[PDB]
């Protein structure tokens, strides 16, 4: 179907960047919206970032202005451009795919993950 390939981690100290980069592969016409979700220490998996088809963006209210998702149609990718970050940002971090596909009887909606990018930030 919709394959997840994630790159781009690593450790920064406080007000650092990183990026994180996402390639799809396979039926990726059928994908609407790709975001980031991450898993900080000890903590569930929460939002991050989306960014649909039709070039909409949001963020978790921790964001706060300082990461950027954007798409790029000409390598089926995902990028997280993670600036100032600090030690709260420590987690791994999942890109994910949201779309539409046709099991062969009816359409139906699909999630795909990737395995996760680690990104540690130290004072």
């Amino acid at each position: 179907k919709v394959q997840l390939q994630q790159s781009g981690g690593g450790a920064v100290q406080t007000g650092g960047s990183l990026k994180l980069t996402c390639l799809a592969s396979g039926n990726t016409a059928s994908i609407r919206a790709m975001g980031w979700y991450r898993r900080a220490p000890g903590k569930q998996r929460e939002w991050v970032a989306s960014l649909t088809t039709t070039g909409t963006a949001d963020y978790g209210d921790f964001v706060k202005g300082r990461f950027t998702i954007s798409r790029d149609n000409a390598n089926n990718a995902a990028t997280l451009q993670m600036d100032s970050l600090k030690p709260e940002d420590t987690a791994v971090y999942y890109c994910n795919a949201d779309g539409r596909r046709f099991d062969g009887a009816r359409w139906r909606e699909y999630e795909s993950w990737g395995q996760g990018t680690q990104v540690t930030i130290s004072s």
